[PDB]
């Protein structure tokens, strides 16, 4: 039969026997995701412009307020927020979210895909909630995704059951299960860096993209494909297969994607999907955390393909 | 004050005295662009996936502007991405118009949710002849009307006209297209270059150099950034936004390019000039270019002046 | 062949070969009208109740901001308005609008289908355009029509050429042509009017109304249809058939509805479509306005229905 | 802060500690709904009309199938079938619903408003699933309601902690709650039935209406209202308070509403918002069915205003 998200988040929850907070907090999650779709796709615009004579603070706000609002959180993590916010004492649960409301928004003047990440952690220590229930490795998530607002809105969500992903039909709003634990392929044909930073590259990247322009054994040359928008390149990965890389540009040293809100989201939808995410010297999902706005190189996607590129960081040591 | 598309060319349109056809024609178009647009967002898939108990979206596309365009009167000869020939509109239905279109640009890759678009060029028939593929064989220099609608985290639609390139934002909650960018100019010189480096080992060397110039400078200018969405109404959109540079050039495998001049290349680098920005072949202007084939495929470099003009610089170098 | 309202009207414009000034006017109306139809159907309506933590006032500012703005209009009318708004002499056209935008919105509060009505026509005086440009007999109207926010949004234009019905396609925000040169049915089976004013109806009405539900001919009697919102039972009567009727009371000794802005566009669309209009004492159409708000009585509908009434009005002298 | 209908129901459903079936159900029902609303507002439409080259029978089918697909039902009783559909035993969760898909569809085609209505019960036998299941009085509702699709939609759901209404917003597909614990006036000013068939009145109920015309003391008379569709005939009779009439008589001994699916339901949200629903012999939720297709007099609304009606009934009785 057909699923919708919320369905198939409440199965998954009666199956798992829990007491409901991780499916109020992903309703909750998700009725922002469908404000911001609306908002990013410029329902109302007319009305700005004088028909009757922001848009990352206004997805921030709808993303905090939907989730303090849900009772399920405790701390909530945002790119648009300096520190964390701690849930007043009547909303707190027992979850901490880390999120990217409106992610690639700095571009959104070109209308290049924007999304919203996020990243859903159970509290883990039995303190007062503080900035530092936010600093657990990826390997500790409970469940993350993101949706994307490209030509269409979708929603990916990961947790132990698989990557689903959800495909928001706004005639009714509502997300529709598209696309059932999704697996990526073995390998791809496509990289997907910012190769403006080609000047800064390690050797190992270097000679890695070296090899997908030129590859050794005559075979086709990877396509290249770089939106500048995170979740639109890294769907595309999930989708058909292939290689993003962020890599330290090694004048600006940590890598330039966030940990918390970017790196280990995509790093958890991609090892839930059969892929792989690396720093280059340890799993994105294994890095421990000691800032909520800490950068990571990352370079993800498809086994094979992470696999070659790590066989080449390696070789250069 | 306030403007929507259709009122923005009824009254360029009563300024300019015409007959009203175009206005017609336009109108037709951008209802037909609301209904790629939300068919493309994916209005209604809850019915495909059985909640209650078949056309590809670039065919559907297609059928959606043929039909919206033969019923408006305006037209006599449409040429698309989809069809073989030329199609010729009943005589019953005919106006002064030829339009060449692609219906859903970039569409191979909408499985990943990629920004698609629709591009556009709008002819006045030349010659009293009975109507054939022969009256959409005009140079781009000849276009009245031209640009594209973008399906990204919005949809905008651009016109490019003789009035200089306007920018328009469908609202969904409405279905009107409002006037937000007017009269659009691109930067003078950019930061960003676009084009598939993957197939960097089919370059021409003056491709490889003039991109190796833009990652690695000689002059202690910062190296321009890269973007690629593998979709040129989003490609070369950001290049409109933001400047910089568009690049889909011949080779030794693809001596003319592998874009498409009359309803690619032409509208963009239409839209481009209007802009005051420049679009070439290497060798020619794309607007400059007589087709002999309405599927002719063009190489095409466009963006900021600057940018091209450089790029120009290295090609020659290259003969 | 599919049909849009923009693009009918072009073409009967360029048929009449006009100056285009007509289209225009009813071209940003048409948006006005979208605009009020996504407002009354709650669009946005989270935001108020705190998702990111007066409709007839917006109505009338759509309304009145779109015709302005239009170029196409020198002289306004509003149900809203104590006075006729004349257009800044950057904007004048030469129509004048009598519109009512958000009819039947003070029971709005239960969900009641609205709508918003209009008359339009050409300006009077090479003079300065005044509040006396809108006192014409409804006969003068060039257009009139109303779009129902019921079920689904429809918008009815009549104009010369006839009855013309449109539906609001919410998917693509276009109003598509569904009926063509519509005509009333000659008798109908249902009549429409507020039988808890009865105390108050003149003997005429009285025997009208006892007519409908103990048939002389022994014929089935009527349905009762009231709505109490004008354009959704004036819709139903053109629909279907029958009989509308706001006649007087104690409390509107000269009937209720407005002449200018309710009764002379349903009046002017009921003549258009074969049907018709009477105050009893003469045609609606025919009343020579003094003042702007000015009341009328009405009685409309299939043109036997009517006629009827008339014949009884008659008798009654 | 704001509520949406199913954080709301999930929230009361955590305090009630329930196993999240009736969450399931009102989620389910919730889609269908949404999706009914758009149907009903014609999104698509100018694909109907060549643009690129059944409301009754597709809300049943959106309404069954989601139904069926929720995992919560087992018994299933619709307006447009005659016998119960009972779902499949790996479908089968633990209620009976009967509902009525499109309430008034018959007057559709004038874009009046229209309504889908639900009551939900516990299967209360150990027997398999069958028809009788459905045979319950109304006393034994857990929940019931209806969704108006009128200006705008909204959907009422009554449970033992009240009345509740929420307000679709299309812009995002979300049910947002709007009124709280509603209560009906104790005595309203609006009386709501077919007057048209007045020559087949109940002697109490012509002399009810009577009243509500020409009130025997020197007081001022009752509005009528008759859209002539259940939903919005009740819906206003809650907003505004009043009272709705559809009797019985000697051509119809009991009614021609239907007391499963139509007069059961708003007996239900008429009674926990304080108002009362009679046959005129007994409440609505005390007559026990016989048939799942029997037919109820109803008449509800402000208790006073039913205790009045009652009161003109033992005077004939
Ligand atoms: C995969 C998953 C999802 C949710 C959860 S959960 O939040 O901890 N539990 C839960 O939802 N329980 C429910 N009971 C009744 C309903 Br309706 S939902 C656990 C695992
Ligand atoms: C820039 C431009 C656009 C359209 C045209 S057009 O189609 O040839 N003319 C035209 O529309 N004239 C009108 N008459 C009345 C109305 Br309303 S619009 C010309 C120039
Ligand atoms: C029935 C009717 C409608 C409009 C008019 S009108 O406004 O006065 N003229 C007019 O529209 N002319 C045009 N022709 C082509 C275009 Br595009 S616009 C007249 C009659
Ligand atoms: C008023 C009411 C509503 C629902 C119910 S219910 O369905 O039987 N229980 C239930 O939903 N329990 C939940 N637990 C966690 C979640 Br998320 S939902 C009971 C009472």
């Amino acid at each position: 039969d057909v699923n919708t998200l919320t369905r198939f988040v409440m199965e998954e929850g009666r199956k798992a026997r829990g007491t409901g907070e991780l499916t109020q907090l992903l309703n909750s999650l998700c009725t922002a995701v469908k404000a911001i779709s609306s908002a990013v796709r410029k329902a109302g615009i007319a009305h700005l412009y004088g028909i009757a004579g922001k848009l990352d603070v206004l997805s921030n706000d709808l993303v905090m307020n939907m989730l303090k609002s849900s009772f399920a959180t405790c701390v909530l993590v945002s790119e648009e927020d300096k520190h964390a916010i701690i849930v007043e004492p009547e909303k707190r649960g027992k979850y901490v979210v880390c999120f990217d409301p409106l992610d690639g928004s700095s571009n959104i003047d070109c209308l290049v895909s924007v999304g919203t990440i996020f990243g859903i952690y159970r509290k883990k220590s039995t303190d007062e909630p503080s900035e530092k229930d936010a600093l657990q490795p990826g390997r500790n998530l409970v469940a993350a995704g993101y949706a994307l607002y490209g030509s269409a809105t979708m929603l990916v969500l990961a947790m132990d059951c698989g990557v689903n992903c959800f495909m928001l039909d706004p005639a009714i709003g509502e997300f529709i299960l598209v696309d059932k634990d999704v697996k990526i392929k073995k390998k791809g044909k496509i990289y997907s860096l910012n190769e403006g930073y080609a000047k800064d590259f390690d050797p190992a990247v270097t000679e890695y993209i070296q090899r997908k322009k030129f590859p050794p054994d005559n075979s086709a040359p990877y396509g290249a494909r770089y939106v500048g928008s995170m979740v639109a390149d890294v769907h595309r990965t999930l989708v058909y297969g292939g290689i993003f890389l962020y890599p330290a540009n090694k004048k600006s040293p940590n890598g330039k994607l966030r940990l918390l809100y970017e790196c280990n989201p995509m790093a958890y939808v991609m090892e839930k999907a059969g892929g792989m995410a690396t720093t280059g010297k340890e799993a994105v999902l294994d890095v421990i955390p000691t800032d909520i706005h800490q950068r990571a190189p990352v370079i993800l996607g498809s086994p094979d393909d992470v696999l070659e590129f790590l066989k080449v960081y390696e070789k250069h040591s």
